């Protein structure tokens, strides 16, 4: 095995970046694309597949690895040990990209937000530390290369 | 290089229950663990141990042991250069048999003793929040794992 996946959407702008966050509708929560995975999926295989329904995106989505992870409490998931569960994190690049959140409990809007801005809407820590690495990959041109 | 931090949480078995071990800073009301940077050449669990002695004030020996919650940190908490992210590896302490040797350094105003729930409600960052999750349950379940 259990593990789950944190996706980034992001774009490019004339100015600056802007970065992709979800609102869900059983709570006041802003966060990424998350899920966990299936079968014998790969983790960025789980990632991609998240990414695509999550959003109805074209297959050929661009995606990126981060090095930001961290654990998760299983219970959040599983009745089942392990006691906690790691969160690998990726980002993917909407610029020009046709997309509209699947409506759902998890998500029923998408906003285009500055990072100062996605880091006050956004609820967790996990979810912040990967946007804080990705805005400084993104402002350095130094993404991890996919 | 490979900068990392280590957590560590104090705890004690009490007759009833467990009670974890929070620290409270000297110059803001912050609600903490033992925490601090490898240096040198250490490995992580050296780190802890290190750390653990700096902070708690004490002598050669003591049980400590291993976590499976991770977390990363935006590196410029702790350095002004790359990684842009450091990975933070989390432990345990029991100090049931010397919790009164304990003493702190100037960082800190108080080191309290509270329940699992107390503490949950004195943290401020998922990541504590969801080692002292993982703790607590291998303590109830007597999982644990030696450094
Ligand atoms: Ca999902
Ligand atoms: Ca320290």
């Amino acid at each position: 095995q259990p593990f789950q996946v944190l996706v980034i959407p992001f774009i490019k702008t004339e100015a600056n970046y802007q970065f992709g966050v979800l609102h869900r509708t059983d709570a006041d929560v802003w966060q990424f694309v998350a899920g966990g995975g299936e079968d014998e999926e790969a983790i960025s295989e789980t990632a991609k597949r998240e990414s695509i329904e999550e959003l109805n995106l074209d297959v050929d989505v661009k995606m990126y690895s981060l090095d930001s992870h961290a654990s998760i409490p299983n219970f959040h998931f599983s009745f089942n040990k392990p006691y906690v569960v790691p969160e690998y994190c990726f980002a993917i690049d909407l610029t020009s990209c046709s997309y509209q959140v699947t409506l759902s409990l998890e998500h029923s809007e998408l906003r285009w937000v500055s990072y100062e801005s996605a880091i006050q809407l956004l609820e967790w820590d996990s979810n912040k530390t990967a946007l804080y690495e990705l805005n400084e990959r993104l402002k350095n041109n130094d993404m991890k290369a996919m």
